[PDB]
């Protein structure tokens, strides 16, 4: 099925936009906040839009984007559990976890106590 993940602070949804940009809006029309959720692996997993087949990107650097290069090798991501309805988005390999900001930037941080990770799932 398809998945909606949107920041619990903020309300904003996690949008993947068509020319790899990937950034946050409230607005519940806009198609490109539909995502798709895949395993790749025991405890890990692909993040994709339905709407434009990226898959959601966290780079080294912090930086959040899209991509189709289903072989890259930053577009694994953890999904954990910290209530019901309620998860972290990290990427295991860099360690960051994705961040929503009020001003719909979208990021990565290897902060804990960061107060924009906490994030909701619902399907």
């Amino acid at each position: 099925h398809e998945v909606y993940i949107k920041s619990t602070e903020t309300g904003q949804y996690l949008r993947i936009l068509p020319d790899g940009t990937v950034d946050g809006t409230r607005d519940r029309s806009d198609q490109h906040i539909q995502l798709q959720l895949s395993a790749e692996s025991v405890g890990e997993v692909y993040i994709k839009s339905t709407e434009t087949g990226q898959y959601l990107r966290i780079l080294p650097d912090g930086t959040v984007d899209g991509t189709r290069d289903r072989s890259d090798q930053h577009i694994q991501l953890q999904l954990s559990a910290e209530s019901v309805g309620e998860v972290y988005i990290k990427s295991t390999e860099t360690g960051q976890y994705l961040r929503i900001l009020p001003d719909g930037t979208v990021d990565g941080t290897r902060d804990r106590s960061d107060q924009h990770i906490q994030l909701q799932l619902s399907a």
